[PDB]
């Protein structure tokens, strides 16, 4: 099955998921000079005050922090979006070294990592139905650079020893995802896809301009995770990012001048 190796990585995905070569694939390079300021775009509304985290899972490609999405507790609205999108999970993509790891790039700059907060449109009732629709998901992408520690990330870092290998999960209640946001909600937006199989073209991407800073020790703990299951040969979970895909007939819009 698919992964990030020489034999099963992004350039192989098209064989099982032909949409890999589709017209609205993610991620993309954000050319900051070509992105158009769109004064009609609304400020993002991030309403995470009542978020209920439940669990953290090593799924063999990343780790997911899962939320209760059975009510409107943690929602994204406004920005480019029509209606209400419920937070279901967040995860990261990161590198083997600090010079790579993000999926989106900015003028070809690669960040050390990228956080994806995944939300689904409540008009489709469940995540599985939402991924079948062109406006089904809104993913909030946040870049990570290495410098100062991010205090709000440390609870995540400290549980990773308990989910080292594929299929391990741990209770992860009372985590506040507000602690992962930068100060500014200035963003770019474009229509795209899931960045892992099944690569469905169901995402409104919202990529924040302002990165968050994490410490070298925090990202080093990400890199101690394993792709493999328990009692299998150790394969470090690093470089779990898809490279930039062709922009094709798309416009990236900026919320800011
Ligand atoms: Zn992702």
């Amino acid at each position: 099955h698919w992964g990030y190796g020489k034999h099963n990585g992004p350039e192989h995905w098209h064989k099982d998921f032909p949409i890999a070569k589709g017209e609205r694939q993610s991620p993309v390079d954000i050319d900051t000079h070509t992105a158009k300021y769109d004064p009609s775009l609304k400020p993002l509304s991030v309403s995470y005050d009542q978020a209920t985290s439940l669990r953290i899972l090593n799924n063999g490609h990343a780790f997911n922090v899962e939320f209760d999405d059975s009510q409107d507790k943690a929602v994204l609205k406004g920005g480019p979006l029509d209606g209400t999108y419920r937070l279901i999970q967040f995860h990261f993509h990161w590198g083997s070294l600090d010079g790579q790891g993000s999926e989106h790039t900015v003028d070809k700059k690669k960040y050390a990592a990228e956080l994806h907060l995944v939300h689904w449109n409540t008009k489709y009732g469940d995540f599985g139905k939402a991924v079948q629709q062109p406006d089904g998901l809104a993913v909030l992408g946040i870049f990570l650079k290495v410098g100062s520690a991010k205090p709000g990330l440390q609870k995540v870092v400290d549980v990773l020893d308990s989910i080292k290998t594929k299929g391990k999960s741990a209770d992860f209640t009372n985590f506040d995802p507000r602690g992962l946001l930068p100060e500014s909600l200035d963003y770019w937006t474009y229509p795209g896809s899931l960045t892992t199989p099944p690569l469905l073209e169901c995402v409104t991407w919202i990529v924040l301009k302002e990165p968050i800073s994490v410490s070298s020790e925090q990202v080093l703990k990400f890199r101690k995770l394993n792709f493999n299951g328990e009692g299998e040969p150790e394969e470090l979970m690093v470089d779990n990012w898809r490279p930039a895909q062709p922009l094709k007939n798309r416009q990236i819009k900026a919320s800011f001048k």
